[PDB]
């Protein structure tokens, strides 16, 4: 049987600090959420199972596919991983209880889940949709088991990054093993003309061509990320290398974009170059490409601004 309503308390959220993360980002690994559970051996039995709902969370920080939910020792239920991703805008445990060699009546514990929120990365329909979840500052953290929602506080940092330059971004889809990639071009606020917006890959990375989102967006949010996507005029050409889109009228209040998947063919680094070429309306063409190195890891020097760490 499916049983509800076993998670009952969400104790902390809190944000774990490493070599390559800085800022306190929802995006940014790894927040370590403390849920507490409750069993009892007269509603739940071996083998009944139960879900944990995580609305805007991406992904599960951990190589794991399952934690146990424990107490003294005792392993009262094992919960798998089942991470959103870009299929669905929320994350879940799906558990099953466990056969134990003590008898219990009531049994409560607590468990911790290594997760990155999502807030926005792509113009997808979950990208998109979750770019509503949070605000900078105070939020409040809901989950839910069946109709009981479990609930805490967080502060969540805005980006350092300001939102009228381009904004780029790369996130790692690891059922998947690729990574997705953002460009938006920098603001004009009356509107463009004309421009081109893609990136090359290079150094260990091919795009995926099946996978791509090109819109305009009505604003950003506070992590910069698009918030709506709508069609306009404008022509691409997507090879393994090369996203390219040439774009003419946006009107004001709008920001073009373009993402795709990434293949990459290791897990060290990869490069991508971005045209970033764009024409305010009554303005002159501005010619402003760049490179970056998007690397999984933080390497022995630190580095450039032209090395970033995907998410």
């Amino acid at each position: 049987k499916t049983i509800t309503g076993v998670f009952n308390s969400f104790d902390s959220l809190t944000w774990t600090r490493s070599v390559e993360y800085a800022y306190k980002g929802p995006e940014t690994p790894t927040w370590n959420a403390v849920l507490g559970w409750s069993l009892n051996s007269t509603t739940a039995d071996p083998g009944d199972t139960f879900t944990l709902i995580l609305p805007c969370v991406f992904k599960f920080i951990t190589t794991q596919t399952s934690v146990d939910l424990t107490a003294d020792g005792v392993s009262y239920a094992t919960c798998d991983f089942n991470a959103g991703e870009e299929f669905t805008t929320f994350s879940s445990l799906s558990c099953t209880v466990n056969s134990v060699s003590v008898s219990y009546a009531r049994v409560s514990g607590t468990v911790k889940l290594p997760i990155t929120f999502n807030v926005g990365g792509t113009g997808s329909s979950v990208d998109l949709a979750d770019s509503k979840c949070f605000t900078a500052g105070k939020n409040t953290v809901t989950f839910m088991d069946g109709d009981t929602k479990i609930s805490t506080t967080v502060d969540f940092d805005a980006s350092p990054v300001s939102p009228s330059g381009y904004i780029t971004s790369s996130r790692i889809i690891p059922s998947l093993n690729k990574l997705s990639s953002l460009f938006v071009v920098p603001q004009c606020e009356n509107g463009y003309t004309s421009g081109i917006m893609g990136f090359v890959a290079s150094n260990g990375a091919t795009i995926d061509c099946s996978n791509v989102n090109i819109g305009i967006s009505k604003g950003l949010n506070d992590w910069n990320f698009p918030v709506s996507s709508e069609s306009f005029s404008y022509t691409k050409t997507c090879t393994s290398t090369s996203i390219t889109v040439e774009f003419q009228n946006v009107p004001a209040g709008y920001r073009p974009f373009v993402d795709a998947y990434i293949s990459a063919e290791n897990i060290d680094k990869y490069t991508l170059t971005y045209a970033n070429e764009y024409t305010c309306e009554n303005g002159n063409t501005v010619v402003d490409p760049f490179t970056l190195t998007w690397w999984w890891y933080k390497n022995s020097e630190a580095d450039s601004d032209g090395d970033v760490i995907v998410v």
